[PDB]
């Protein structure tokens, strides 16, 4: 009735919308359940003072973030050693402080446009959805997880990655989700009519095949998925049982696999102790066809006798002689804020270096690699700016362990799907425990090993080459779309 009229009632039933935007993502993949999550969104805000709507795209959020990321607990009650009631107000607190966003854009949309009207809710609303979306991705090193666009990688809109990237999947559903609830709200059809044409336009992209495999360059991939515990994994005291098993695993490969891939910090000990390892490693393999791509940290001795500590990809065997001076290498350029450095550099009374934004694929037999460590590979721009087209595989190594059993592991898997699709590259994606798989160049799975098992993949993979759209422009065919949209959008309403 007028039950729905309210504050504190559009409160709970932002926490249950928003949550509900959770199912879009992996594991559950309901990607409908984002269109649902945003009309909420849409309609709970509608005819609301600015202040209370910015509570309600609050409460949306908490709704998200709360259900959606929660799993960040196993690595915080895990790496950091606090008590337990502790960590579980640190996940509040985060998921607090994303919901800031989420306030931020119901509050601004709300005082710019009051009014219950399409202009509000498909040209503001993703022209703003854009702006705010991108600042909880930057603003302290940004956390741009859970965007909705990712549950297309298997959906109709999927076609619209390569031409737009997946942001572009962002803007297109807050729009189609605006006008429904504006459809359902003022019991009007021309908003639902509208709202279905634009989602169906996009259905005959997925068509266009931008790539071109090469399957004269087609070789055999492993990747050795060691299961090293997470609580064993830097013990110093096992790394020689690190160094057996995936050695092990690798000895049977070489002369068979032309690409071998150890997931991140697989040698977990600084590259500068393991000179007699690698250097022998190097001779077998390239005594016979291979090459081994692994993780590794080099705590680098600088120029003014001080360390550098990177997070680090080295390259051995065949076409790529290890060395300590070798510049086949990719160092980690964005850290994890706690985990691998103190965010502020403010204080005082440790942090991991950064490599450089931009470097060079990787190479090994051959063959040409865009690296990204751990959730690197979701940030898409990052990505597709290191793109080059003479890459030949997407790569990304991860230690998913820190997350445990949770969707965690799988929200993460499910974005690297979509920088495949991106860039229209297959993804080799290696992992100490959790979703190591071969991803095709149109995102689709071409091989996975199940999590939390000690094996290998081992499959064929055909390079492909071409630009997509994407990659000949990154993000700023849609800002400009954006802009446009914001421009119109403001002049109307100011
Ligand atoms: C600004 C307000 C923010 C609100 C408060 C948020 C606090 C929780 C955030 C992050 C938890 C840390 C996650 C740590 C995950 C471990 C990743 C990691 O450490 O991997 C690299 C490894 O250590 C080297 O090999
Ligand atoms: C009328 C509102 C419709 C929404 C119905 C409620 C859906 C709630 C979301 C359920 C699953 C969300 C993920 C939580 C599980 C987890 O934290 O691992
Ligand atoms: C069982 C609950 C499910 C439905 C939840 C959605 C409620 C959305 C309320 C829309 C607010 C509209 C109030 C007046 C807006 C207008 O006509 O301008
Ligand atoms: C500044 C802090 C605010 C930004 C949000 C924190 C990000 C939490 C990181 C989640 C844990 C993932 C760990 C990993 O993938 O290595
Ligand atoms: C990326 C999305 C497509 C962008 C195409 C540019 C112009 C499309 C703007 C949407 C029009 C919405 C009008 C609704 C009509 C109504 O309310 O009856
Ligand atoms: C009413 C019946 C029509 C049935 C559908 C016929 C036309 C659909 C076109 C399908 C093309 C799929 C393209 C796949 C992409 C690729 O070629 O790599
Ligand atoms: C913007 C400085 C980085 C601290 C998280
Ligand atoms: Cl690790």
């Amino acid at each position: 009735a007028s039950l729905i009229e309210r504050q504190r009632i559009r409160l709970l039933l932002a926490l249950l919308f928003g949550a509900c935007g959770t199912l879009a993502f992996s594991p559950y993949d309901v990607w409908p359940a984002a269109i649902i999550s945003l009309m909420g969104l849409q309609a709970l805000t509608f005819n609301r003072r600015p202040l209370q709507s910015a509570a309600i795209g609050f409460c949306w959020g908490f709704g998200l973030f709360g259900s959606g990321i929660n799993w960040v607990y196993v690595s915080i009650a895990t790496f950091g050693g606090m008590p337990g009631p502790v960590n579980i107000f640190l996940v509040v607190l985060l998921a607090a402080y994303l919901s800031l966003y989420t306030g931020l854009f119901a509050g601004v949309l709300s005082r710019l446009w009051p009014k219950t009207t399409w202009l509000r809710v498909a040209i503001a609303a993703p022209a703003l959805w854009q702006v705010t979306e991108f600042l909880r991705g930057w603003v302290l090193t940004g956390f741009p997880w859970l965007q909705f666009g990712y549950s297309q990688i298997d959906g109709p809109l999927k076609g619209l990655a390569p031409i737009m990237g997946v942001e572009a999947i962002n803007f297109l559903l807050m729009m189609v989700s605006g006008l429904l609830a504006l459809a359902l709200v003022k019991r009007n059809w021309r908003p639902l009519v509208v709202a279905v044409v634009l989602f169906a336009l996009p259905f005959p992209l997925r068509y266009i095949q931008w790539f071109t495999p090469q399957p004269e360059k087609t070789i055999q991939v492993s990747m050795v998925q060691g299961d090293i515990p997470q609580s064993l994994k830097w013990d110093e005291g096992q790394l020689l049982n690190t160094l057996k098993i995936y050695y092990n695993a690798t000895a049977p490969l070489m002369g068979k696999s032309s690409l071998i891939i150890w997931p991140e910090s697989a040698i977990t000990d600084l590259e500068i102790n393991q000179q007699p390892f690698l250097k022998a490693l190097d001779g077998e393999l390239r005594d016979k066809g291979s090459s081994l791509v692994t993780g590794i940290v080099d705590a680098r001795l600088n120029k003014q006798n001080r360390y550098d500590t990177y997070n680090t990809i080295i390259t051995l065997g065949k076409g790529a002689p290890y060395s300590y001076e070798s510049a086949d290498r990719y160092n980690k350029n964005h850290l994890v804020p706690f985990g691998e450095f103190v965010p502020l550099e403010s204080i005082l009374r440790s942090s991991f270096s950064r490599g450089p934004y931009i470097q060079p694929p990787l190479s090994a037999n051959g063959i040409e690699l865009t690296a990204a460590i751990c959730y690197e590979i979701i940030l898409g721009e990052q990505v597709r700016d290191n793109f080059r087209p003479d890459t030949d595989y997407l790569l990304t190594i991860s230690n998913d362990a820190w997350f445990g059993k949770s969707i965690g592991p799988w929200q993460h898997f499910q974005m690297a799907r979509m920088r495949a699709l991106e860039l229209a590259r297959p993804l080799l994606r290696s992992t100490n425990n959790g979703i190591t798989a071969v991803i095709g160049p149109q995102g689709e799975i071409q091989a996975m090993i199940p999590q939390f098992t000690r094996e290998v993949l081992t499959t064929n993979v055909t390079p492909t080459t071409g630009l997509t759209p994407y990659a000949r422009t990154g993000n700023w065919p849609l800002w400009v779309l954006t802009a446009l949209f914001g421009f119109a959008a403001v002049l109307m309403s100011l």
